[PDB]
């Protein structure tokens, strides 16, 4: 019902907005409470009320509540607006430092949110053309990888940079999303429908879902990335006790898969790259010099074939009814499962030979 405008140069300190009211600034607004403007949810177009930062306002300090909306307009700023609550945050020009508490914050096409913080049960839209950079996810994924929430966390539909994951945090990225440069720790994980450049797994995980592409993945110790039918992934680092997996269907190409890496495929997933024995591919059901250790796994289905495979401590190799592995090298706490119609020959721990056609070492 009320309203009030904070013109260009002047400074409003403190108030709240409650009933509809509406603030219009162009100016500067500090420690505003902004309690109303979202009573409907954000999928009405009848709302009214809140706090509308105009091109060249700045709102400083907010604090946004239940049903409150902070409207910021292309041109308008906003620094440390905390939302709690059941509030949210419009974004069409630029904030700083929005922290979310059970918040929401959309950003639309032209906007920019630069280090939000993600807290619990806080929810972060990236439209498309919107943009957010140092963002901090601590929420969304506390159900673990058997959670498929996407109502809390970091979802990117235009470009995330310089994304932290930290334990419970989740990103997803959809078909038209882009994440570049993501830090993911133990706990923390993301989902690639959309494109993933430059992601560090620090103990997290990253799943590459159907038509996913993910660039340049570093792997570390606990970290996880998971390729699915029809998934992509380009230029893996496997790294000492990090795992790359990749399902029948799945491709990973590229791949640096260095001592104590696990690699854990079949031979209906397509694996291209390099391991401590020099190039090895799984293509076309045709696996070659592949090196399974600290948890790598192997599967050689019927009708495939695996030459020239290395199964050194804590590898496992799979081979099925009607597939074929021969040249196996069995090191110590190597593990050779063989089904009844499989054909199995190699060399073990010995130097001894040895041919099959259940488990083995």
């Amino acid at each position: 019902a009320a309203d009030s405008v904070v013109p260009a140069g002047e400074t409003v300190n403190g108030g709240t907005l409650i009933n509809h009211d509406r603030q219009f600034v162009s100016g500067t607004a500090d420690g505003m409470t902004v309690s109303t403007g979202l009573e409907l949810g954000a999928d009405s177009d009848n709302n009214t009320g809140g706090q509308q930062i105009a091109r060249g306002g700045t709102a400083r300090n907010t604090r946004v509540t239940a049903n409150g909306l902070q409207d910021v307009m292309a041109g308008g700023s906003t620094s440390d607006t905390v939302i709690s609550t059941g509030g949210g945050q419009n974004l069409r020009g630029k904030a700083s430092g929005t922290v979310l508490n059970d918040g929401d914050q959309w950003i639309h096409a032209g906007g920019r949110a630069s280090g939000t913080v993600i807290n619990q049960d806080g929810y972060q839209t990236i439209k498309h053309g919107g943009l957010v950079t140092g963002t901090i996810v601590n929420t969304g994924a506390e159900g673990g990888p058997d959670s498929e929430n996407v109502s809390t966390g970091q979802m990117v539909g235009g470009i995330a940079e310089s994304t932290t994951i930290n334990k419970n945090g989740r990103q997803v990225i959809w078909s038209s999303g882009i994440a570049r440069d993501t830090l993911i720790y133990t706990g923390g994980d993301q989902t690639v429908h959309g494109e993933a450049h430059n992601t560090r797994l620090e103990g997290g995980n990253q799943y590459v879902h159907k038509y996913g592409l993910a660039l340049n993945t570093v792997i570390n110790e606990g970290g996880w990335q998971v390729v699915k039918a029809g998934g992509t992934a380009g230029n893996t680092t496997i790294n000492q006790n990090g795992e790359l997996r990749v399902h029948a269907g799945g491709e990973a190409s590229d791949v640096t898969q260095n001592t104590g890496g696990a690699l854990v495929t079949s031979t209906a997933a397509t694996v291209t790259g390099t391991n401590r024995l020099g190039a090895f591919s799984v293509v076309e059901g045709k696996a070659d010099n592949v090196v399974l250790e600290n948890g790598g796994r192997l599967d050689v289905l019927s009708g495939h074939t695996a030459t020239r495979t290395l199964v050194d401590d804590g590898g496992t190799l799979d081979v099925r009814n009607g597939g074929t592995a021969t040249a196996v090298s069995m090191g110590n706490g190597g593990v050779l499962l063989a089904d009844s119609g499989a054909a199995v020959s190699g060399t073990r721990s010995d130097g001894t030979a040895f041919r099959i056609g259940d488990a083995l070492m």
